[PDB]
């Protein structure tokens, strides 16, 4: 129906009045979603996603229709788009959409993408993450207040003690995501081991409130630090992505002070653009220092001296032919 000029690249856009979020009515159309992404796709969202391969969580007929989690780029796609070869945990490879320009994000939205799921690597170095992900995930009986509390009161002081800087965002669900920008010199195995040592230390400092137990039955009313989010090919909403919630919540980057009193429902595709106006980017300095895993990998070796090694991968998580044997779940 229309051709959009997205930072000098023309992008085809159709069906503006298709309803994606039925509780929002007029405010929950595909047009309002694309309008939201147009509002953020040329700002800090692009910088955070630049050169990353992404997977697309698509809802072509709204969040109550069928869901298509798209990893490989479709065999037929616009000429300008760039792709990057990603390696799945089986060893299989595929051409994934690479975010190189605001038009990349708007094309995704035109295809019904509600949520972008970026890899933790930058192309071309798909071997070494430049990001360690801390996923504070409330289990049944807990919610966002537990997540923000542990994030601000336990995790942030620990990072300060280690000489590390973390950047938090709401997940858009009940949880909190914290990013550590790191030098891309460690592979997925070592970044994940570093995240496990960090998770174990947060758990030691707040054992009544935090768990790393692989078995959900053993977790109780605690936050799970999902250490397996640093494995390959795990869903993880990008900063500024809209989520599959009834009110179209957005994964919102915040400062540590904002997070302390934050409510994730405050940030939606209808509220975020006005909230960003005049406000300093709390993640403005994230790329300013590429940090070493040195402190966390020392914690890993220390844990090995306590008799604490690797933790199990997610259930049925594929493995590569020559990959070292993994730790199996207990019982």
């Amino acid at each position: 129906a229309t051709e959009l000029d997205v930072d000098g690249v023309k992008v085809r856009f159709t069906n503006p009045d298709k309803v994606y979020f039925p509780k929002l009515g007029k405010n929950g159309t595909k047009g309002k979603l694309v309008e939201y992404y147009l509002s953020v796709a040329s700002g800090p969202m692009l910088a955070l996603l630049r050169d990353r391969p992404v997977h697309l969580q698509r809802f072509p007929d709204g969040i109550e229709g069928e869901e298509i989690y798209q990893k490989r780029v479709p065999q037929k796609h616009p000429d300008y788009l760039e792709t990057c070869v990603v390696t799945f945990p089986s060893g299989r490879t595929a051409d994934a959409l690479k975010i190189t320009h605001p038009s990349s994000i708007i094309w995704a939205a035109q295809m019904g993408t509600v949520t972008l799921h970026p890899w933790q690597v930058r192309c071309p170095d798909t071997e070494h993450p430049d990001e360690l992900r801390v996923d504070l995930d409330p289990q049944p009986g807990t919610g966002f207040k537990e997540a923000r509390t542990v994030a601000c009161d336990v995790l942030k002081p620990l990072l300060d003690e280690l000489g590390l800087v973390g950047y938090p965002k709401t997940s858009g669900g009940r949880g909190v995501h914290v990013f550590l920008r790191i030098k891309p010199q460690w592979d997925f195995i070592e970044v994940r081991r570093a995240g496990i040592a960090l998770a174990r230390e947060v758990e030691r400092r707040a054992p009544d409130a935090v768990t790393t137990s692989w078995w959900k039955e053993e977790r109780g009313e605690r936050l799970f630090i999902d250490y397996n989010q640093n494995a390959r090919d795990r869903t993880f909403a990008s900063a500024y992505s809209v989520r599959k919630t009834p009110i179209a919540t957005v994964s919102m980057p915040l400062s540590w002070d904002e997070l302390r009193n934050a409510d994730p429902d405050d940030y939606t595709m209808n509220t975020v653009p006005d909230l960003l106006a005049g406000r300093d980017d709390p993640w403005a300095d994230i790329d300013s220092v590429q940090q070493s895993l040195g402190p966390l990998l020392d914690l890993v070796a220390a844990d090995e001296e306590r008799g604490l090694g690797d933790l199990p991968y997610p259930p049925n998580y594929p493995k590569m032919p020559g990959e070292p044997p993994r730790v199996q779940p207990s019982k």
